[PDB]
């Protein structure tokens, strides 16, 4: 099953996922000089004053923060993108050092983690559908610097205790993801996949250029995850990142000069 083990990681994931060398994969390097200002992009409209978190969950890749998604309660609008995309989930992904761990890179700078809050296009019904089209889902990407504490990410570094391996879940209701958010929403933008298995081409990607700061005790918990299941050999889940992968094709876009 792929991983990010040198047996199974991303350089292999192309047997099973051939899209994987496909024309729009994601992350990629963000070069700050070459993304054009668009003046016709949109502000960002993140509205989650009535987000409902209910559970988080290992899933062997990292930990997901689940929300209810079966009514338009915290939402994604505005920017680059048509219409109104819903929030089901966020994830991180992150190094086993603070040097490393970001999927998505500036002018190849790698930061030390990088969130994922993922929405998925209303128009489109539910997630499952919504993953089968060019515009089905929406990521907003932020990346995690090591330096003072993010008070809004203490409730879920405490809980991952006990959600240690692989099929854990624990309750994890009335989280507030603004918490999360830096102070500035100017962004780059543009069209890619997600960064996992099955890679769907799927995703226009809003990455922040404004990164929150987390302390190196934050992030020190993040990495006492397991990628293995309960009973099994101990494996850290670090290093839970895609490299950068050619952009061909496309344009970045930035929000701002
Ligand atoms: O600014 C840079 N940051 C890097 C990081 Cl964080 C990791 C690897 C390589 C680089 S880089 O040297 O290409 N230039
Ligand atoms: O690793 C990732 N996997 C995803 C999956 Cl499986 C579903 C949707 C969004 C993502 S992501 O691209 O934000 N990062
Ligand atoms: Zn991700």
């Amino acid at each position: 099953h792929w991983g990010y083990g040198k047996h199974n990681g991303p350089e292999h994931w192309h047997k099973d996922f051939p899209i994987a060398k496909g024309e729009r994969q994601s992350p990629v390097d963000i070069d700050t000089h070459t993304a054009k200002y668009d003046p016709s992009l949109k502000p960002l409209s993140v509205s989650y004053d009535q987000a409902t978190s209910l559970r988080i969950l290992n899933n062997g890749h990292a930990f997901n923060v689940e929300f209810d998604d079966s009514q338009d309660k915290a939402v994604l609008k505005g920017g680059p993108l048509d219409g109104t995309y819903r929030l089901i989930q966020f994830h991180f992904h992150w190094g086993s050092l603070d040097g490393q761990g970001s999927e998505h890179t500036v002018d190849k700078k790698k930061y030390a983690a990088e969130l994922h809050l993922v929405h998925w296009n209303t128009k489109y019904g539910d997630f499952g559908k919504a993953v089968q089209q060019p515009d089905g889902l929406a990521v907003l990407g932020i990346f995690l610097k090591v330096g003072s504490a993010k008070p809004g990410l203490q409730k879920v570094v405490d809980v991952l205790d006990s959600i240690k391996t692989k099929g854990k879940s624990a309750d994890f209701t009335n989280f507030d993801p603004r918490g999360l958010l830096p102070e500035s929403l100017d962004y780059w933008t543009y069209p890619g996949s997600l960064t996992t298995p099955p890679l769907l081409e799927c995703v226009t990607w809003i990455v922040l250029k404004e990164p929150i700061s987390v302390s190196s005790e934050q992030v020190l918990k993040f990495r006492k995850l397991n990628f293995n299941g309960e009973g099994e050999p101990e494996e850290l889940m670090v290093d839970n990142w895609r490299p950068a992968q050619p952009l061909k094709n496309r344009q970045i876009k930035a929000s701002f000069k």
